């Protein structure tokens, strides 16, 4: 350790209290998961259907996409409904058709606001009071709701078929004749729509709140945000412009003047050292870099296409094969895939080159072997979930080898230890040359520690997404599943970016080596204090209770205040591009990684926070606002980090490979301005019409066909193509770009 | 002109641009402002009131402390009751148990909630379009609002009144008995009651929306935030974090390296000019600036008294004499007082310094006039205040000599012309000083330039409190009145000190001129670009329409840009302390500008932007969240200005005079941790439980005095006692410390 021992006991203090946040209210996510009742019964006696009803009825909503076809408690996919919401409302509207009808003989809308406001009533005093047994044992509807719950199951049943009534709806919905064609998976299907809404709708004991924090919003059961989840908010904001301000008040008092500004060295250190055999075997990883991000982006334009016309692409119904279920799910597995390959390749490309620019022995092996790995898992998964999707799939084998219907972690279980294995293998690889390295009786070793350790936290914490299986209650699925997504991704990846920078300009010798041990010790601290705990920003409606949501909502509010100060650092680490002459060979992936910057800041933290305080995410979860967020910061910050530090790879497995100043304008700005077209011209509109739908009517008007097939929506969603071709022709260019370096260096490994 | 033609082009960019928004949506204020119905009739047909009875209403609200006694659509005072939202919940629950006997011969309380929902529904459907005429003409109240209303005028003539049944309320809302003792005056004022909370109810024609924008928050009539009110509350906080982000990149890449850092001068450059006659004559304005501050701090210990035993002190009745209202009111006037007082201090001192260390002829004369034009000011206007709230005042005098009971304009017209007149000729000594050094041919002049255009912002911008009289709108009276509060306090104010101050560090050679010419030309437009259509932030429930909320919304996002960045600047200035040993003398001086930075991003940005985001807002519109920020905010940052300000003339004023480190450790201590121990001890607790009580049940229910007198609330107000005392020390410090300065070296205190 020596001069950063308060850096060091700073993150450790932050990952401790943080994963105890985390973890603490990990055993409050589980003992507050909405029950699914042993036994959901008629009040007159009959059985309706159970748990294990349920349960089945969430491995075939798995089956067909999960959410990778609309959304359950507001997680998944935006084009068709969320099928809690919708659900929800279409039992309620049918309670109340049934409740208007016994009454007056006139169904709900043909009844006065008055009759109405009492049927609302009795409505409300109904599905907010219909706990299960004490034990989860029993949940008895009433008849009524059980009769509502029966013609929502039909409704419901139609949809997911070829029924032709509903024909329109699956267009509108991107959903493919016979989503789900087995009658059964369906009904069980139903049962687990059922129990969504059930927990929707249901207050826990002793609380006015339902078990997803009254999520939906749907003012007929007067599920509105919490006061609670209004006071967080409220809080976020106050927690975010205080972390902001104090933390600007902070730097600009507790910097100390800075300085050890050695000149940069001669030449480029990074091409003093020879590639090892394990550096030129990464060309290949950028291939797959830039060949599933190419991938990936298609895909993105086959799943937009799907959101405009939901079912043909040129009168051939693609649907039936590559239905946006598939394509959406593709689209974001192959975005994981790419990014993390990025990444892996960046870290294996620094492995050899942080033990004294050597190959640990069989690292050419191991970077070969993670690569085929890697692929396996891509080809197997993406297979996996055609299979899963085509309705091929066992449904017994869907979870492991089909799509688990989580979004970010589809890929069928199999491939997930697969990815896992990969993924370990990789840390292997990385601790092969950064083990050496450490053991070394050498000097200071405390940036290649935060390495070595933001190495083993990608190598081993996706593994949180092994704690649930196929039948795992959602909040419990929601809760590791975001250990993944938010925590390994957005955590964890960024503090090994930015240390893997950090030691990368270090070892060029643009920054003193005490400057980024010390930067990005601070960063990781500074990320992982609003990170870790932000995991939670994603539970808030998952089954979870009102604390998740206060840590969730405070500490997301923490994860902005570095993001939105990012202007500084992207100006620090431009800089470097003037310190050395040949810093104009990273030019570009230094533009990378302002992008990166200037997109977490946008994308990350304005956009993160548009969407982050419960009252704002309450209604507009599920709504166009996420994958603006989404886009902006996936793409935006690891996108750009991968692509930069494909670049950065590139740059020097081609050493003599000049970038193209034309092709990279079009690449970066095609990206850039791509990805602000995509967010500002279509998705963010869209989700700013979707919100005042949510709060005006409800989450299920919000995402309904009527809702988005209006036509400034349909404008909307067809004016993404301009933004969609500007970020295709960038990441074309991009690909193209990588491809012409890595065929400028013996064509036959790539 | 010359370098910085780009940031003044761009100033008066922003000016033009701002006071288009804010002059433009001034005429959509004065469009849309709630009728007066020129006739308020039951339906069968007896007149009610009319306008004229409104008006008179308006005039005897007036009378007893406008605003100083609860609030008016979320204007005022928090310790009464918001009347609008008081009498709009009384009116409300009124007809439910008239429409509840009607229809089942029970109180609403006593129905079943569906008998309760409908009841609801049908108050719904007549108060929200209970429209008057076209030409606002005429309000036919149903006969159930028209009893309603006259058992809701029955209870407020007898709060208002010495009716003993309500004694225990009026010591809630610490009104003295008999605050309104002409029964005339009460009907007419109720008759006013009627008509906000009338406004607060209607929806305007071709809405959903009341003239209040649905405000308050009254579940009962649907009384929710507007749609557009949460599309706003969203963008806000995206303009806020998209712009400090932008913000911090813009300044990260577009500051250009900086050079130019003179060695500071070896002798404090303003001692080298002899004390000016009329800069010797300042000693009284600053005794007046810490007399005030003094006065001051204790008419807030005066008033915090009464929210906790509204009426008795000792068990002598002050109230009778020094109500609640009274003491608030002057609590508030005396804040002014001194904080202009400060500023006009700060400009005098300046004044002659600017035309080269000598006094324009008759500066002695006008600084001596101008000091006893306040003095008469603040005494006539508090005796005028005292013999309003007395009820002593002529009615008909009360708007001109009494109290406007409007807030922060309280003093009556005669002396708020009085107090025009004497910013008017304290515009004329500034420029007296100003002029000669604009007119010598000579260098730099845009410092001075930006200063005299400050001076003349203070100089004729509180003429804006003169576009309303006292039976104006209360919504044109509230468009003018943020004129004055918000645009030339918190946005003419803040120029004026950031350009005074610029001035000052640069003719102390601490800064280039170039670098304080830039700072305060880019401040000035930073400032105005959100402060000056951020007035609209105080119109969003006025009686105003949406884009008034749009525009005040993102606008007040935009204020809060600079706000939040101020660590940084904070710690520019703060820099300057070392740039000179002599630096050591203004230390103090240092201190509390940092302090103003600090609290201009905590107090005004951060609490500023709690309450801001019309969603926000809409609940906690007069909550104990506004007096948080107003205390931060106003004393925070003006109070530390004002006394910083204080601190540095008495530096010049008494050069010989050292500060006691241990009184001013005390004041400046004292002051900063008593502001904070107040608003997060006592305020900010109590805002928040309120916001929970008005989110949860409505605005009224947070205001009403069951609620303000649960154990948790009293509690929360005594323990302010601890921050008001750490804070009276550090006042009493400070007033003691200036006042030793004052007496020191030929004592001339007056
Ligand atoms: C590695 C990181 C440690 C965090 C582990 C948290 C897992 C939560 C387990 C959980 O929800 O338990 C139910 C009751 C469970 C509470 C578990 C508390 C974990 C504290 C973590 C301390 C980290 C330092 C299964
Ligand atoms: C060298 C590279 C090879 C490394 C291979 C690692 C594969 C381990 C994966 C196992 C997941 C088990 C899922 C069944 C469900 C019950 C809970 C099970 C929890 C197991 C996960 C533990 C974390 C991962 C280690
Ligand atoms: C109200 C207060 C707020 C103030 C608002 C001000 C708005 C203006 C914001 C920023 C302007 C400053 C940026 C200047 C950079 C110039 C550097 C330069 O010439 O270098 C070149 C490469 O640029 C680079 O350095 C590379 C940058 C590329 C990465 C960024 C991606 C942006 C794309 C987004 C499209 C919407
Ligand atoms: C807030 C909106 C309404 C405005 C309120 C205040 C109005 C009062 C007057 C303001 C500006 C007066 C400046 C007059 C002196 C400048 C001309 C002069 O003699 O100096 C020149 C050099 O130019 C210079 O020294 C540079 C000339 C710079 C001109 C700036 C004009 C001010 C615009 C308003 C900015 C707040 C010689
Ligand atoms: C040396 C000092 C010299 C300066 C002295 C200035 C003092 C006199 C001016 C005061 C104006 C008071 C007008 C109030 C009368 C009512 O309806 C309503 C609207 C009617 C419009 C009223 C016009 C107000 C003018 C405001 C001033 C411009 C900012
Ligand atoms: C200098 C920077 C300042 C900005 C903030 C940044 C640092 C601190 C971060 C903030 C998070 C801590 C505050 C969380 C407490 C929230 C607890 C909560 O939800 O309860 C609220 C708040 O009341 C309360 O109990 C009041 C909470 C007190 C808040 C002030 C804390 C100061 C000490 C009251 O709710 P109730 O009305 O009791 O609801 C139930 C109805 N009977
Ligand atoms: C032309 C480029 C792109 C297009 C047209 C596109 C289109 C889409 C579409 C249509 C969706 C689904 C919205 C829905 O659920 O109905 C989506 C989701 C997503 N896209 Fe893209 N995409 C593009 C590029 C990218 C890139 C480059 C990334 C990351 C590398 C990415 C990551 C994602 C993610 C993570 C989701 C899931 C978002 C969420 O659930 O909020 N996309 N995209
Ligand atoms: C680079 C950093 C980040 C990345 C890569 C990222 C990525 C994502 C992605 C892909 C989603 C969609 C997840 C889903 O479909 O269910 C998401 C959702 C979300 N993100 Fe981020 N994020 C980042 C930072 C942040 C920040 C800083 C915040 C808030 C402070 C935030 C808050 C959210 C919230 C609240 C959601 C949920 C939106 C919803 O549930 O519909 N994220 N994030
Ligand atoms: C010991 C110090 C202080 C105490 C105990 C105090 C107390 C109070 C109280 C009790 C209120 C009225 C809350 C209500 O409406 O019921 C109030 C309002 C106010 N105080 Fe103070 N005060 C203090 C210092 C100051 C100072 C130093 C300033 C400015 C120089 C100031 C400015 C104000 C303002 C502007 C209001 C009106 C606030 C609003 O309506 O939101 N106070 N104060
Ligand atoms: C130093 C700068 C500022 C000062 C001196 C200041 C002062 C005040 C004062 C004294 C109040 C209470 C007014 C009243 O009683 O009706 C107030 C209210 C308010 N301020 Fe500020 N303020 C400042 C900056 C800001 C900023 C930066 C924002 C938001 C971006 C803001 C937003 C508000 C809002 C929304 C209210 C209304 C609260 C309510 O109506 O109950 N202010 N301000
Ligand atoms: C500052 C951060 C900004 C983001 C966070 C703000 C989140 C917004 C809070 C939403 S309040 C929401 O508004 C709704 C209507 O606008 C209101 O709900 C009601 O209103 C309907 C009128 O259309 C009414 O018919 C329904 O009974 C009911 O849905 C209510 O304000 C709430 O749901
Ligand atoms: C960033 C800061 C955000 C500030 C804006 C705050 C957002 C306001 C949205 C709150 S919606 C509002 O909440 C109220 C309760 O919290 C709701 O109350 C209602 O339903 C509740 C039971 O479900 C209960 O309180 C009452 O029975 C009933 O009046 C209210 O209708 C709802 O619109
Ligand atoms: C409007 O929906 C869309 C398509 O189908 C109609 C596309 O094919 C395309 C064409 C471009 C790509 C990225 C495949 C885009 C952009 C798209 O979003
Ligand atoms: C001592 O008791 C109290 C008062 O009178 C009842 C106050 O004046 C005040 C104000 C504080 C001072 C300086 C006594 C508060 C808050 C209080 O609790
Ligand atoms: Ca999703
Ligand atoms: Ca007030
Ligand atoms: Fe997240
Ligand atoms: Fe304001």
């Amino acid at each position: 350790m020596g001069p950063y021992r308060r850096l060091w006991f700073t993150l450790i203090a932050v990952l401790a209290v943080t994963f105890a946040l985390l973890g603490f209210y990990g055993g409050e996510v589980y003992r507050q998961a909405p029950p699914i009742p042993e036994e959901v019964a008629s009040a007159d006696g009959t059985r309706l259907f159970g748990r294990d009803d349920i349960l089945d009825g969430q491995t075939a909503w798995q089956s067909i996409g999960g959410m990778q076809l609309g959304s359950i408690w507001g997680h998944g996919a935006y084009q068709a409904p969320d099928w809690t919401a919708d659900w929800l409302h279409r039992e309620l509207m049918a309670w109340l058709d049934l409740a208007a009808r016994d009454a007056h003989g006139r169904d709900y809308g043909q009844l006065d606001a008055p009759a109405q406001a009492a049927l609302r009533e009795q409505l409300k005093a109904e599905y907010r009071a219909n706990r299960a047994d004490a034990a989860g044992g029993k949940l008895t509807l009433s008849p009524r709701r059980a009769q509502a719950v029966a013609q929502t199951e039909a409704y419901y049943d139609q949809l997911f078929s070829d029924a032709p009534a509903l024909h329109r709806s699956r267009e509108n919905y991107a959903m493919k004749e016979n989503t789900l064609p087995d009658a059964n998976r369906r009904r069980q299907m139903t049962h687990f729509f059922f129990w969504t809404a059930w927990a929707a709708a249901t207050e826990r004991e002793g609380t006015s709140v339902t078990y997803t924090n009254n999520w939906p919003h749907e003012p007929l059961i007067g599920n509105h945000p919490s006061s609670e989840n209004v006071m967080w908010s409220i809080i976020s904001v106050v927690v975010l412009l205080a972390g902001i301000g104090l933390l600007i008040w902070a730097w600009a008092f507790l910097r100390g003047k800075e300085e050890d500004e050695p000149p940069a060295p001669a030449r480029d250190p990074l091409t003093t050292f020879a590639l090892t055999p394990s550096q030129r075997a990464l060309g290949k990883y950028l291939f797959l870099v830039v060949a599933l991000f190419g991938f990936q982006v298609l895909l993105g334009g086959f799943t937009a296409h799907y959101t405009v016309e939901g079912q043909k692409f040129y009168g051939i119904d693609l649907s039936q094969w590559f239905p946006y279920s598939l394509v959406r799910t593709w689209h974001i597995q192959s975005a994981l895939f790419w990014i993390a390959t990025g990444f892996l390749a960046a870290g294996l490309f620094l492995a050899p080159l942080i033990n004294g620019g050597r190959d640990p022995k069989y690292q050419k092996a191991g970077v070969d072997i993670l690569f085929w790995a890697l692929v396996l898992v891509v080809v197997g998964s993406f297979a996996g979930n055609y299979l899963a999707i085509a309705q091929i799939m066992p449904p017994d084998l869907n979870f492991w080898l089909g799509h688990q219907g989580y979004e970010y972690v589809d890929l069928g279980r199999l491939w997930q230890i697969g990815k896992f294995a990969g993924i370990c293998f990789w840390l292997v690889l990385m601790l092969r040359g950064i083990v050496p390295a450490l053991r070394t009786p050498g000097g200071d070793k405390n940036l290649l520690a935060l390495l070595t350790a933001s190495v083993g936290a990608i190598g081993l914490f996706y593994g949180a997404g092994f704690f649930y299986g196929e039948r795992t209650h959602l909040t419990v699925m929601e809760y590791w599943r975001w250990w993944i997504v938010h925590l390994w991704v957005e955590g964890f990846f960024e503090v090994f970016a930015t240390t893997a920078l950090a030691f990368i300009f270090s070892t060029l010798g643009l920054v003193s080596r005490r400057m980024a041990t010390t930067a990005s010790l601070a960063s990781a601290s500074l990320f992982m204090l609003g990170g870790i705990p932000g995991t939670f920003h994603h539970l808030y409606f998952a089954g979870t209770t009102t604390p998740v949501m206060a840590v969730g909502a405070s500490f997301s509010a923490l994860e902005v205040v570095p993001l939105i100060v990012l202007g500084h650092e992207a100006w620090e680490n431009w800089r470097l591009k003037t310190r050395a002459p040949w810093m104009e060979n990273l030019k570009w992936p230094l533009m990378c990684f302002v992008a990166v910057a200037f997109w977490n800041m946008l994308g990350a933290g304005v956009f993160g926070f548009m969407i982050n305080p419960p009252v704002s995410l309450y209604y507009i979860q599920g709504l166009n606002t996420t994958p603006v967020h989404a886009h902006a910061a996936l793409f935006g910050v690891y996108g750009f980090l991968a692509l930069g530090f494909t670049l950065l790879v590139l740059r020097y497995i081609r050493p003599q490979y000049a970038l193209s100043p034309g092709l990279m304008k079009l690449a970066f700005w095609g990206l850039n301005l791509g990805l602000a077209l995509m967010i500002f011209t279509s998705l963010l509109p869209i989700g700013l019409i979707q919100f005042h739908a949510s709060v005006s009517e409800g989450m299920w008007y919000a995402r309904s066909e009527a809702f988005m097939q209006q036509d400034i929506l349909k404008t909307l969603r067809w004016g993404r193509t301009f933004g969609d071709v500007v970020f295709l022709l960038g990441a074309l260019a991009m690909v193209v770009q990588v491809i012409l370096g890595l065929l400028s260096g013996k064509p036959a490994a790539a």
